[PDB]
């Protein structure tokens, strides 16, 4: 009867039933497709619908009545729903990985879903009116009307409610970490936040769409925190809010003013003497376009903090991803720098850019970039391109001898200095990225000791790469990697403990042969803490099994470390329990990537110079 109004599993029963002879090509009634009132409570629609229900492009579930449903605590991830009403449904706590609604009526639901949602539900064609949703979801094809006269839903608690055209998003009571974290940070959770959301919708709702953030910069401001709240969402704000068409609204350009600004000032703080990441995609589009309009608001900062500068433009000029204009503003602005009178000095006749005094952007060979020294007024640095991206950027197999030293109006001799002893006098940026490369160079030696690229050259090829990401797709806890491993670290650690043939490999790579029993402890340390992050759930373990023969190693470091200067660790059982967590009594079911955060907080803290040093960048 396409009916039934039993238990939740009845229900569920039905609507397989009605969507399976609609697959086998029948034309259902509007009877048959009527589930008013529908009880889908804790349903696992995965678990009683054909995989094909679930696919990429599979089944959709097609012209349903689900008016005044049930779906709560329900799992409709991955489904498709296409000309449904679901008006009045409560929708609260389901989880909707990637689902789409398509042609329907939402209108009226309660649509705070569970946080435990992977993929963001997307609405296509699909109305919202007064509608509750969480404020993660793809609304590229929503339809928006005029809002009501109705009052905002009612709820258990909670901060106040914004329109969002006609739908509702409740915003937090207070912004605290939390709060800020969840509904600001899209950067720390995987593309998604309340700015991600609001900016989703189509470019015809644009008023819609500066009317709703405005709300949300009021409540912002309405009881705002200071510099160490704001902090890790500065950069996510101004990659929304400093775009079009934002920049339209005077409430949020003048509030955005003073964000963006300490921005801007924090980027010259961290990256004028440390190279700046690669930029990714969203970098060059969203953020590239930020720093070059503050450096065309504070011109100064030009040559004031020139190593950070160089890096901005060098990445507007090289991404991949950058828009025509950001290239073109980039140009603008290093025209305005090579102007200074601090720098044009330094503009040499023969060698630089197109030889009359400006850059050759058409060529990464041209010689279009001109680095001030940090110490002396009358000292720059001139390269191209495709030279100052691999200075930057260095690779195991990057030269630091592809520069030209300018000074007094000549290009001086670089033959009889060393590299580093320029950089550390007058190029930090360079010292940085010469000592990253030399860092990652030994650290990859001690791979090679440990794994040999004849006999195991996929694994030393993975090791290597691993030290270059945050993640790892790769999970070293099958069968044939654990058996592998043990091959390979189990000969190192005679009873457990560093061999003493491959303690003296370790001094030797790390050319600690004759150094003090302390500096050989905290290197050992730090060793500890890098093979305790190999075998963390972010790189080669899971959260739920961590390879037995990485944290073996790790934790004989560790040991040898404590037998060489014991002073160096806080106390006697706080060795005692790292030990304890390394080690798998059968006890310890679950976690740490704790043992690892826990030693790298100590050595930041005692010996920040030494786990710089030896740790790789990406995992700093």
């Amino acid at each position: 009867a396409t009916s039934s109004p039993s238990s939740p599993a009845d229900w569920a029963k039905k609507l397989t039933d009605a969507v399976l002879r609609q697959k086998a090509g029948e034309t259902l009634t509007a009877a048959d497709r009527d589930f008013s009132n529908a009880d889908f409570r804790n349903i696992t629609f995965s678990k009683i619908l054909p995989p094909s229900f679930m696919e990429r492009d599979g089944d959709i579930i097609k012209g349903f009545n689900f008016s005044n449903s049930k779906f709560t605590y329900s799992d409709i991830s991955h489904l498709h729903f296409d000309e449904c009403r679901f008006t009045y449904s409560t929708l609260s706590d389901v989880v909707c990985s990637n689902t789409k609604f398509s042609n329907s009526d939402m209108n009226e639901v309660f649509l705070q879903y569970s946080i435990t949602t992977q993929q963001q539900p997307s609405f296509i064609d699909t109305t919202l009116k007064n509608t509750l949703i969480r404020h993660k979801a793809n609304l590229s094809g929503v339809i928006l009307n005029e809002p009501d006269n109705s009052s905002p839903p009612s709820v258990s608690g909670g901060g106040n409610f914004i329109r969002l055209g006609d739908i509702w998003l409740q915003m937090p009571l207070l912004w605290t970490e939390n709060a800020v974290d969840g509904f600001l940070n899209h950067e720390h959770n995987n593309g998604k936040s309340i700015l991600m959301t609001i900016d989703s919708l189509p470019d015809k709702y644009s008023q819609e769409k500066v009317q709703a953030m405005e709300d949300l910069v009021k409540s912002l401001r309405g009881g705002r925190l200071t510099e160490a709240c704001i902090r890790p969402v500065e950069s996510s704000l101004v990659s929304v809010l400093a775009h079009p068409p934002y920049t339209q609204s005077a409430l949020i350009s003048e509030w955005l003013g003073p964000v963006q600004e300490r921005f801007f000032a924090h980027q010259c703080q961290t990256y004028n003497d440390v190279p700046l990441p690669a930029p990714d995609t969203y970098y060059q589009q969203r953020i590239l376009p930020v720093l070059l309009d503050s450096f065309d608001r504070n011109s100064a900062a030009m040559t004031t903090h020139s190593g950070l500068f160089n890096q901005v433009i060098l990445h507007c000029m090289t991404g991949v991803d950058c828009t025509d204009g950001t290239r073109q503003k980039a140009a603008a602005l290093y025209e305005q720098y090579l102007a200074h009178p601090a720098v044009s000095p330094h503009i040499h006749n023969g060698l630089f850019g197109n030889y009359d005094g400006s850059p050759d952007w058409t060529t990464r060979a041209a010689d279009n970039f001109l680095l001030l020294s940090s110490q002396d007024s009358d000292t720059a640095m001139m390269l191209s391109t495709d030279t100052l991206l691999t200075m930057l950027n260095p690779t195991p197999d990057t030269a630091w001898d592809n520069f030209y030293l300018l000074r007094a109006g000549e290009n001086v001799s670089t033959a009889q200095i060393s590299p580093v002893e320029l950089f550390r006098h007058d190029f930090p940026v360079f010292l940085a990225a010469f000592n990253q490369q030399a860092t990652q160079r030994r650290f990859g030696e001690l791979i090679d000791i440990i794994l040999s690229t004849e006999e195991h050259g996929e694994l030393n090829q993975q090791f290597l790469a691993a030290t270059n990401q945050k993640h790892s797709t790769v999970k070293l806890i099958d069968d044939a990697s654990v058996s592998r491993l043990a091959t390979i670290f189990d000969p190192l650690l005679p009873e457990g403990k560093l061999s003493p043939a491959h303690y003296q490999h370790i001094l030797s790579a790390y050319h600690l042969t004759d150094a003090t029993p302390q500096k050989q402890a905290e290197t050992l340390f730090c060793l500890s803490t890098a093979f305790a992050r190999y075998s963390s759930s972010a790189i080669f373990g899971t959260e739920h099994d961590s390879p037995p023969a990485l944290r073996g190693y790790a934790e004989a470091l560790m040991q040898k470390a404590w037998e060489l200067s014991p002073a160096i660790f806080p106390s006697s059982e706080q060795f005692t329990e790292w030990s304890d967590r390394f080690h798998g009594l059968h006890g310890a079911f679950t976690c740490t990537s704790v043992v690892a955060d826990s030693m790298q907080r100590h050595a930041r803290k005692y010996f920040p110079s030494v786990l710089s040093s030896i740790l790789p960048l990406a995992w700093a």
